C-alpha cells in the first residue's frame, strides 16, 4: 500500500482557488498535500478553501501580511505538528510544517529566496544549516523523514535551462549549490533523481510571456527522504502540465511500513 503525497508553490492560495485549484485536488487525490506560499490569514480563506471534506486541514501563516505561509491538507491525521526549528527568526515567516505520522514525519517547507539582497541570501543559507541541524537531529532519533518543499536553488546545471548565464545569481549560486551537496552527503536523497535522469525536468519558470511554454525553467522544488528509507519510494514525479502557479506540483509515493 501506498500514500500519494503532493508538494505545491501556489503563489498565493486564493489566486490559484479562483483558477481551478479544488477541481484539481479532487481528481489528483493525495493523501496529503503539502502547499507552500499561501500569501493568506486563515480565517480570511474562504470556507471551502478552509475545510475539504475527507481532509484535516493545517495552516502556518507568516506574521507578516500576504507573504509567505505554507499549508498541509491530509487524509490521515498527524499525531502532533511542530511549526518551527525552535530559532525565533526562522520560525515567524510561515515556512516550517513538521508533522509526524508515525511511519514517518513530514517537513513541508518553504525555503528563503534570496535573489532579493545579499540580507537574505545570508537568512537563506543559515536556514538552510538550522534545518539540517533540525532534520539530523530526528533522523539520529530514529526516525525515517521526507523532506519537500521549494528548496528555492537548482542543484546542478541540468537543474535549470541556462546555467551558464545563472552562475551569480541566488538560485544557482556556487554555495547554494555546495549546500545541496552537503545535505547529500549527511544521508540524504533526491527521490527525483532517483527514477528520473532526464534534461528539462523543471517546477518553476518566471511569470513572463512564453517561459513556461518554452520550458525555460528551474527544478526548485524536491522531495528528499533519508538513506535509510529510500526502498520505501516507489515513484516521484513532476506534475508538468498542472497550471495556476509560477511553480508546478510534484509527487512522491511512498509504501506503509510493514510490520511483522
Ligand atoms: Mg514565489
Amino acid at each position: 500500500a501506498v500514500l500519494k503525497i503532493i508538494s505545491w508553490n501556489v503563489n498565493g492560495l486564493r489566486a490559484v482557488h479562483r483558477k481551478g485549484f479544488l477541481k484539481w485536488f479532487m481528481e489528483e487525490k493525495p493523501d496529503i498535500l503539502c502547499l507552500q506560499e499561501i500569501k493568506a490569514a486563515p480565517e480570511q480563506l474562504p470556507r471551502k478553501l478552509r475545510h475539504v471534506e475527507g481532509y484535516r486541514s493545517f495552516f502556518t501563516p507568516a506574521e507578516r501580511k500576504g507573504y509567505s505561509g505554507v499549508a498541509m491538507y491530509t487524509k490521515v491525521p498527524p499525531s502532533s505538528l511542530r511549526e518551527g526549528f525552535g530559532v525565533e527568526r526562522f520560525d515567524t515567516e510561515g515556512r516550517i510544517q513538521i508533522a509526524d505520522f508515525d511511519d514517518f514525519l513530514l517537513y513541508n517547507i518553504y525555503f528563503p529566496n534570496g535573489a532579493m539582497s545579499e540580507e537574505r541570501l545570508k537568512y537563506k543559507l543559515e536556514f538552510y544549516d538550522a534545518f539540517l541541524e533540525d532534520v539530523n537531529r530526528e533522523r539520529d532519533s530514529g526516525r525515517n523523514v521526507i523532506i519537500c518543499g521549494d528548496f528555492n536553488t537548482a542543484h546542478r546545471e541540468i537543474d535549470l535551462a541556462r546555467p551558464k548565464e545563472n552562475s551569480n545569481v541566488s538560485g544557482f549560486l556556487p554555495v547554494e549549490r555546495a549546500w545541496i551537496d552537503k545535505f547529500i552527503e549527511n544521508g540524504y536523497v533526491d527521490t527525483f533523481r532517483m527514477f528520473n535522469s532526464d534534461p528539462g525536468q523543471y517546477t518553476w519558470w518566471s511569470y513572463r510571456t512564453r517561459a513556461r511554454e518554452r520550458n525555460v525553467g528551474w527544478r526548485l522544488d524536491y522531495f528528499f527522504v533519508n538513506e535509510e528509507f529510500k526502498g520505501k519510494v516507489k515513484r516521484s514525479w513532476i506534475l508538468s502540465d498542472v497550471m495556476g502557479s509560477d511553480h508546478c506540483p510534484i509527487g512522491l509515493e511512498i509504501e506503509l511500513l510493514e510490520h511483522h
